[PDB]
RNA sequence: UUUUUUUUUU
């Protein structure tokens, strides 16, 4: 299908809510709702995308805009307008399906729809229901029946669950599907699900298999996403609306980025603790930060350390996929409103989540995918605010920083070295209450995660894997100690005849 | 000795 590039333009006429109203693109009722939010104007992505999404042309839309620049309302606004435009047709049916890669992001988008409802009660008739995992299925279906929503927000697993059973009842008149964080939803592990979703919606559609228009939004996408999306894009033409230059880096330029390089992976823990200590002192505890970590087990561990160091100074919140969904939702609600605190999380929190006035994003180790560097640091410097980011890595992780330059054109100007004092090591290690078996579980989780990104980040396996494994000895304060394991375990992992494996593990069976 | 998420509260 034909990709029509509309690149970033410098001197184009400003689009406003009033101008869209006067032109007849927006109804008074949606104009009202957004106006009462009292935004200075519409963000570039909003100015660029609202009219084309609503256009009577037979096209799909792809939109790139940097983190925190209003992509959500960029699709919610025209969606509401479409509901108003067709308000007498199929009024009890879902007309827009919005898909997101995490439950908390889907629930956030639902909360944004609710903000529109609250700014004009006249829009409550265009109801919305979220379909996400970890919530009561029956209770959600009762809500579908009671409210008969025109907008569904969902995560892929639960949506498929619902579609396999109820696609005929609610989903035969869908006109739009939106993939928020589209590049993530088209990666392995989501792509098959999005193709299943798209296939069901297209099959069940009462007009035709090509009726549904598809909108793709992300801070990170290019021409290659069209290929990946080929099986789910129905229309003969695709409009690519870009608010970023082709050779311009996708990272938000307002973010003051730095990297702190240690000799050992474990030393990044001490570096982060000292950094947070300094920030709490210098900002007089007026400090709101997010710290990312590679695995669930390590995130949980890092949270324990940070509570011991800092719970007296600030709240420490633990956020990952093994936290119950009720608790995930309450901590998201709290961190959105809190002035200060530290959110400790996995990449569950890397994309989309809008926590106002985060001062700093910290990272211990590398993200789960290259693009997530940009999304992680984009949790700060949102909606015109300032922000900083610090990447804490060890020397053997440096090829990641080179790949950011080579692949994504991101050059981190501020780079410095770190070496922990014996004092900070003793302070941090003494409060660790984990048993050796727990430390083994934690470090093994790191070995497995780092192993899966060796090719992507161009790591040297022979250096990175022993370095990660050596974290076990460092945390037990005995550098020559190796991780005790069984031969069957080493066989499973695939390192039983390797010198790399012998440097990491001791076969204490 | 589940590597980030993602139905299985249908
Ligand atoms: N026109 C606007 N002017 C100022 N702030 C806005 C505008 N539209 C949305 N916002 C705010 O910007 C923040 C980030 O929006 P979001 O849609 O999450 O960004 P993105 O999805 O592009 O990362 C939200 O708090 C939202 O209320
Ligand atoms: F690009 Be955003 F932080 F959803
Ligand atoms: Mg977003």
């Amino acid at each position: 299908s034909k990709l029509i590039h509309v690149p970033k333009e410098d001197n184009s006429k400003e689009v406003t809510l009033d101008s869209l109203l006067e032109e007849g693109v927006l109804d008074k009722e949606i104009h009202k709702a957004i106006t009462r939010m009292e935004f200075p104007g519409l963000t570039p992505v909003q100015q660029k995308t609202i009219k084309p999404i609503l256009s009577s042309e037979d096209h799909d839309v792809i939109a790139r805009a940097k983190t925190g620049t209003g992509k959500t309302f960029a699709f919610l606004i025209p969606i509401f307008q479409h509901l108003i435009n067709t308000k007498f047709d199929s009024q009890y049916m879902v007309k827009a399906v919005i898909v997101a890669p995490t439950r908390d992001l889907a629930l956030q988008i639902e909360a944004e729809v609710k903000k529109i409802h609250d700014m004009n009660y006249g829009l409550k008739k265009y109801a919305c229901v979220s379909l996400v995992g970890g919530t009561d299925f029956r209770a959600a279906m009762n809500k579908m029946n009671k409210l008969r929503p025109n907008i569904v927000i969902a995560t892929p697993g639960r949506l498929i669950d619902v579609l396999e059973k109820y696609s005929n009842k609610f989903f035969r008149f869908v006109d739009y599907k939106v993939l928020d964080e589209a590049d993530r939803l088209l990666e392995i592990g989501f792509r098959d699900d999005l193709e299943t979703i798209s296939g069901i919606l297209n099959e069940k559609n009462s007009k035709s298999a090509d009726n549904i228009k598809t909108l793709l939004f992300s801070a990170t996408l290019d021409d290659k996403v069209q290929k990946l999306a080929n099986n789910i894009m129905n229309k003969k033409e695709c409009l690519f609306l870009d608010t970023v230059d082709k050779n311009e880096p996708e990272a938000h330029e307002r973010i003051d980025q730095s990297v702190v390089i240690s000799e050992k992976f474990a030393n990044s823990i001490f570096a982060a603790v000292e950094h947070i200590k300094k920030q709490i002192k210098e900002r007089d505890s007026n400090y709101k930060a997010i710290i990312f970590a590679p695995t669930v087990k390590f995130t949980s561990f890092l949270c324990s350390i940070l509570k011991n160091e800092f719970k007296k100074d600030l709240p420490i919140l633990e956020f990952h996929g093994k936290i119950t969904q009720n608790k995930r939702t309450s901590l998201v609600k709290r961190f959105k409103k809190d002035e200060s605190g530290i959110l400790v999380c996995t990449d569950v929190g890397a994309r989309g989540m809008d926590f106002p006035n985060v001062h700093e994003v910290l990272q211990i180790g590398v993200p789960s995918e290259l693009a997530n560097y940009i999304h992680r640091i984009g949790r700060t410097a949102r909606s015109g605010k300032e922000g900083s980011s610090v990447l804490f890595i060890c020397k053997d992780e440096l090829p990641f920083v080179r790949e950011l330059e080579d692949a994504k054109n991101i050059v981190i100007a501020k780079q410095e070295k770190y070496e922990p004092s014996e004092e900070i090591k003793s302070e941090v290690l003494e409060a660790v209450t984990e048993e050796p078996e727990d430390i083994s579980d934690i470090v093994i989780s790191l070995i497995s995660s780092y192993r899966s990104c060796i090719k992507e980040y161009r790591f040297s396996e022979r250096r990175i894997l022993p370095e990660i494994a050596s974290t076990y000895g460092v945390l037990l304060n005995d550098p020559q100690l190796k991780i005790p394991v069984s031969r069957r375990f080493l066989d499973k992992l695939g390192l039983s005849r390797s010198p790399i494996g012998k440097a990491m593990f001791e076969i204490r069976d």
